[PDB]
């Protein structure tokens, strides 16, 4: 009947992580924290503090084919996970450059801060040296290796101290005195780096004016969405340290569907290029990204809606196959449940029951406003 979560309050994300960086644990913990109400699902519908969060599956190994490019068009932003002991590795770099080519904003989670050899600053520096990435810490860890016990928020200049490995009984305190100057130092570097991404901010910073928290957070957000800045966080997913903070950063800095360039397509009627921006009033257009065989409802086809709205029990056009398709039931797969819905809006992800001739990469769109979307980048 009504759109539950607005476009502004939607986050379509992927987790970019090599198997050594702890992809599965991080994903499992994210699904746990965002699922409050082995088969890995193509996309999980979830929530975090009033925002819709859709976690989209991505490969744990380097993909040099076309399949990688497709998932990058479905997700809007990503969390890149690093093994704090190793920093950026060759495989990590390739994945990072692909994501930059396809303009995917990212926050970086330096995982395994409790492992022997874990070095947050080394990991941060490797982003600059090996990728020329404009990465800046928005946190500094309290301790390292078995002494890793907390995380300092550079924005608020407060600290979280963990008392267990469950993610409960978190003590919110002031920064310990032995880390205050170091925190001040890294916060100054952060302010300076953010100021360098915005002319109006740099003018104020150079003139010595006070940059507010709201202005600093907004600056980080805009630069991150522009793929010209990468906030760096720390934690241990397996020991439930820094997970909630990282999820907060997804909301704070990663893009909503309105923050991304509108998807391009070919209008088959005029034979010219067009776009399908996130607009519930515009004609329906979507991309299928995974075909699943579910052991309950049967053939499920996952899709991402870019424009318009789709009602369950309707007819749409598979513009890639050149034929009309019936959309029966529509489901959204949660971590612990499966919800049936009668309408999917722009920017959301869902799964249609029993679609006959639809495969990954196909455009599903309005019968009256046909378009072929750019799943694979158009030739030139
Ligand atoms: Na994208």
């Amino acid at each position: 009947m009504a759109r539950e979560f607005s476009l502004e309050k939607t986050r379509n994300i992927g987790i970019m992580a090599h198997v050594d960086a702890g992809k599965t644990t991080t994903t499992e913990r994210i699904l746990y924290y965002t699922g409050k109400i082995t088969i890995t699902s193509a996309a999980t519908t979830a929530q975090w503090k009033g925002y819709r969060v859709n976690i989209i599956d991505t490969p744990g190994h380097v993909d040099f084919t076309i399949e990688v490019q497709r998932s990058l068009r479905v997700l809007d932003g990503a969390v890149t996970v690093l093994d704090s002991q190793s920093g950026v590795e060759p495989q990590t770099e390739t994945v990072w450059r692909q994501a930059t080519e396809y303009k995917v904003p990212r926050i970086v989670f330096c995982n395994k801060m409790d492992k022997i050899g874990a070095d947050f600053f080394y990991s941060v520096e490797s982003l600059h040296d090996r990728l020329q990435a404009n990465a800046h810490p928005i946190q500094i860890p309290i301790g390292a290796e078995e002494d890793f016990t907390g995380i300092i928020d550079l924005i608020k200049m407060k600290a979280e101290i963990y008392t267990n490995d469950l993610g409960t009984d978190i003590q919110e305190t002031d920064i310990p005195e032995d880390y205050l100057e170091k925190a001040q130092e890294w916060r100054e570097k952060l302010v300076e780096a953010v100021a360098e991404t915005d002319e109006d901010l740099m003018m104020k910073y150079l003139e010595g004016e006070e940059i507010t928290e709201e202005e600093l957070v907004a600056g980080i957000r805009q630069a991150t969405i522009n793929v010209e800045f990468f906030p760096v966080l720390a934690g241990s997913a397996f020991k439930n340290k820094g997970v909630q903070l990282m999820l907060d950063a997804v909301l704070d800095y990663l893009p909503s569907p309105l923050d991304i360039d509108a998807i391009k397509g070919i209008d088959t009627k005029t034979d010219e290029e067009t776009t399908r921006p996130a607009d519930d009033e515009a004609p329906f257009a979507s991309l299928a990204f995974k075909v699943m065989t579910d052991p309950f409802v049967g053939r499920l086809t996952f899709f991402r809606v870019y424009s318009g709205v789709l009602e369950s029990g309707s007819y749409v056009l598979n513009a890639s196959k050149g034929k009309k398709e019936r959309i029966g039931r529509i489901l959204q797969m949660h971590a612990n449940t499966r919800q049936e819905i009668d309408k999917v809006y722009s920017g959301d992800i869902a799964a249609a029951v029993g679609l006959k001739d639809t495969t990954t990469g196909d455009t599903l769109c309005a019968l009256d406003a046909p378009v072929i979307l750019e799943s694979i980048e158009f030739p030139d």
